[PDB]
This record gives C-alpha cells, structure tokens and sequence, in this order.
C-alpha cells in the first residue's frame, strides 16, 4: 500500500513475550546503545510499535549537551555522578513515555561501573520496567531493586556457565532468579563478551551458544532466553526461535533508523563498508567493534585527542590508566559523537553495519521484522 502507518493493522505469527510481570507484543528487544544512541526518540518509538524499547543509562550527562549536569570540565560531565545523570535519565524516560505511554521500557546499565547500584536505582525511579545489565557478571542486581519489586531483571551473558552461576548466586542470596537472560554472540555491536581470538571461532557463534544456554535454563524453570548479535531479519529471528530462544535482541538494524537519537549514524551508515568495521581494544577491558573513522583515524595519524579522566565512566580504566594504554577515552569519544563531532567521535556497530543502505523508520523496520 506504499506506506503502512500506525493506524494500519498487520498480521504476525510472532507471539507476545512475558518478561516477569511485563508483556511485550513482539518477542523483540531493541538493544541498548551508548552513548546517546538509544534514548527517548528511539526507545519510545520502538515501544510504541510493541517491541521492547531500551533506554541506555550510560553517559546520560551528555543529554542535550549537558543540560542536566552540575559540573562540566573541558566540555565533559564531571565524575560519574554527572556522567550517569539522574535528572537526564528521568527526562529521557518521561520523553519516551510521551510517545509510548505505559508500554514497557527497559534501561540498560553496564555492570563495570562506579556507582552500579545508584544507577540501577535511578533507572527504577525513572520508571524503567526492566533493567538489562552486561559487561560483567551482575550477581547482585536484586540488592538494588528491592524497593521496586515489579522491575524485571535481565543479565547479559555469553555462556551457559554464566547462566548457572548467576541463578545459583541470586537464588541463594535473594530467593529470586533472573526474569530472562540475553545471550550475546561475537557479531554484536559495542563490546564483545569474548576474547578477540574467540570472536572468530565457530564454537562461539550465536547458533551454537543458544541451545547450550536454553538447556542450562531448563534446570531453573525455562527462564526465557533472548538471542543477540548478528540477527538481521525475520529469517534470523526464526532461526533463533527454532533453537529455543524465546526472543531476540537487535541493535544494528535500529542504529539504521530515523528515530536513532545519535543523528550522525543516519549519515555514516549508508556509506559504511565492511572493510571499515574492526575489533579494537577498549578501556572497559572487552573488545569493541567500531567503525574505522573519527578518533580511531586520528590516533593513527598521531592526532589523538588528549586524555585526562573527567567523567570517570568505568571502573576497569582506573581513572585514565587504561585509556592512555589503549589510546582513547571511551566516554569522551562517544559523547563527542552524540554531539555531532565527526572528526573526533567514536562510532560503534555490529558486524552487520555494512548492510545498512537506506535509513528507514522504526515503524517500517518493525513491520519488516514482524509481518507474517
Ligand atoms: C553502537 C552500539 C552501541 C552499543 N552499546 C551497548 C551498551 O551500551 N550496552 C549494552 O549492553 N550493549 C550495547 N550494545 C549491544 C546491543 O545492545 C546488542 O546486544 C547488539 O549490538 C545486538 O547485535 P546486532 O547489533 O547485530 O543486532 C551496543 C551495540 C551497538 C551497535
Ligand atoms: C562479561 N560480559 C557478559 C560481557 C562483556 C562484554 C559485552 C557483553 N555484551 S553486552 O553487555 O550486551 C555489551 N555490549 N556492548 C556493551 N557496551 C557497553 O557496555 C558500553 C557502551 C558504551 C559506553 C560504555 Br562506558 C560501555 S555492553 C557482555
Ligand atoms: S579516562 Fe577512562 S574512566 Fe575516565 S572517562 Fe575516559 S574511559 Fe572513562
């Protein structure tokens, strides 16, 4: 009909997904994306379409060019209190709800942080239905959630081993177990939960990981398993569901939508070639998949931005130690990209980023992924 709109019906054979007390109409999460990539426009429109919109809680101090920070040094949010800004996260959630209303929303918060519990509690207070946490083994998420018993809790893992450990440790100390698990494979965007040399080993392809995680989940009552990393279209979704996943998490396709809150990607992705997608070191301590542009090119030229830890974004870096060793500050680079700086920004992508040709709307994307 040329153009399908929000008043238009659509038939799907995908089934609604229950995560804790929350139901989403389609078994699809839009993966959280920092810094400033999945905020109110992206996540609110995803949730409007009946998938899980996920607000990234990382680097919210950059929102609206540090509208909600108390102190700025060298155009950066000062310390973790301002880098993970409570007021900004509150405004981002409120603005997403103007679009999606009470439709469920997640908040994504990396475990490797100073202040993890504070940011989790902030996300709950901002109205998140679901907390999603990777980049670490999040054995204590219920510690910080106990005043918000409706919020569902979802660790991101990269092995069946981690599922077993997390369930044991949660069950023993909180008499609770996770509401779902996301298993993230090595074709994903952002940071990988694998050493570099394991990111190319067939052992660790997502289709091998999913059955193992689903099997481990059986002992604990068939906790829903969400497959993530390299899922591009409905064919890949169906493959993962047929392997026992209850749903999928997808990010790179949404990075290529109009509603993405980091507007640079709409310019950058249509030009992106596969040869310019690489795995680089990160001050977070896991490999990161990046676009060979911006600060990465400036480092090679010997023009790298100066490093001085202002935002104190992640504990493994030790206030700049690791940033200086790997050559860049991830907070500074991602914030610059959100602010539109093509020369010194840092840009991330899944392995599939080169397949983005046209920038489409979230509505059109969900229609593509769910029809039939
Ligand atoms: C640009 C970008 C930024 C990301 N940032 C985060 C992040 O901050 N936290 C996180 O848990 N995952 C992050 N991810 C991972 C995604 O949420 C998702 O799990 C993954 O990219 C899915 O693989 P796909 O991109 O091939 O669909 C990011 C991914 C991309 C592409
Ligand atoms: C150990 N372990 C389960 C583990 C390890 C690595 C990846 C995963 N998979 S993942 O949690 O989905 C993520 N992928 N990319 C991420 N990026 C960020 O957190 C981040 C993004 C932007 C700024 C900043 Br400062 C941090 S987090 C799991
Ligand atoms: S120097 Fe390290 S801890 Fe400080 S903001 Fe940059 S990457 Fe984060």
């Amino acid at each position: 009909m040329k153009h399908h709109h929000h008043h238009h019906h659509m038939v799907s054979t995908l089934k609604p997904l229950k995560i804790g007390k929350h139901t989403i109409k389609f078994p699809i999460f839009q993966g959280g994306m920092g810094v400033g990539i999945s905020w109110d426009e992206l996540a609110g429109n995803v949730a409007k379409e009946g998938a899980l919109g996920v607000i990234s809680a990382v680097g919210t101090g950059y929102y609206k060019n540090m509208r909600f920070v108390e102190r700025i040094v060298a155009k950066k949010p000062f310390e973790a209190l301002n880098f993970y800004s409570k007021k900004a996260l509150n405004e981002i959630f409120a603005n997403a709800r103007k679009i999606c209303g009470n439709n469920p929303l997640g908040a994504n918060i990396l475990y490797a942080i100073n202040d993890y519990g504070r940011v989790l509690r902030d996300s709950c207070e901002a109205g998140a239905n679901i907390i999603i946490t990777g980049a670490g083994l999040p054995t204590n998420m219920p510690e910080f959630a106990k005043d918000f018993s409706d919020v569902a809790l979802i660790p991101i893992i990269s092995s069946a081993k981690a599922l077993k450990i997390l369930c044991k440790r949660w069950s023993d100390r909180y008499k609770r177990i996770p509401d779902a698990f996301i298993v993230e494979g090595p074709l994903s965007g952002g940071h990988q939960g694998f050493k570099y040399e394991d990111c190319f080993k067939e052992e660790f392809r997502l289709e091998n990981l999913v059955p193992k995680v689903v099997e481990a989940s059986k002992e604990w009552g068939n906790i829903p398993i969400i497959a993530a990393g390299g899922i591009w279209d409905r064919k890949d979704i169906d493959t993962m569901l047929s392997l026992g996943a209850s749903g999928v998490q997808m990010a790179t396709r949404f990075l290529g939508t109009k509603e993405c809150d980091a507007k640079v990607y709409a310019d950058l992705l249509p030009t992106l070639k596969k040869e310019d997608i690489l795995l680089i070191k990160s001050p977070v301590g896991y490999p990161a998949r990046a676009i060979n542009t911006g600060v990465i090119k400036r480092i090679e030229e010997g023009n790298a931005p100066k490093i001085a830890c202002v935002s104190n974004c992640v504990a493994p870096c030790n206030r700049g130690e690791e940033a200086k060793k790997v050559g860049y500050c991830i907070a500074d680079g991602l914030g610059r990209s959100y602010l539109g700086n093509r020369e010194e920004g840092l840009y991330f992508t899944g392995a599939n980023g080169y397949r983005v040709d046209k920038i489409i709307s979230v509505h059109e994307l969900i229609k593509e992924l769910t029809e039939g």
